[PDB]
């Protein structure tokens, strides 16, 4: 599923991401935009053999099992394919654990490089929230 901007904002808010660990809703929408272009089916291979999955490009090296990242962890206790569903529950719940990890949203390279220190509120401008 390719979410609309305000559509994903609403879904993320409903799932309790707005101000989760102090990060406003705009930060999450901005991250999702630059990680996946709001596309739940997005996948990208990393140099180390791991893969990033879903709207927030969650990585198999630590967070999910994809059956082809040997010697990795499955900290969210899910198959990586769960992160590709039209239903974003699995992605959001795993993102909550990631952002609690100690590095906050810096865990997302696209957020640090493209969202951090910018007017992230603009990402939820106009939405009926």
């Amino acid at each position: 599923k390719v979410f609309g901007r305000c559509e994903l904002a609403a879904a993320m808010k409903r799932h309790g991401l707005d101000n989760y660990r102090g990060y406003s809703l705009g930060n999450w929408v901005c991250a999702a935009k630059f990680e996946s272009n709001f596309n739940t089916q997005a996948t990208n291979r990393n140099t180390d053999g791991s893969t990033d999955y879903g709207i927030l490009q969650i990585n198999s090296r630590w967070w999910c099992n994809d059956g082809r990242t040997p010697g990795s962890r499955n900290l969210c206790n899910i198959p990586c394919s769960a992160l590709l569903s039209s239903d974003i529950t699995a992605s959001v719940n795993c993102a909550k654990k990631i952002v609690s990890d100690g590095n906050g949203m810096n865990a997302w390279v696209a957020w640090r490089n493209r969202c951090k220190g910018t007017d992230v509120q603009a990402w939820i401008r106009g939405c009926r929230l």
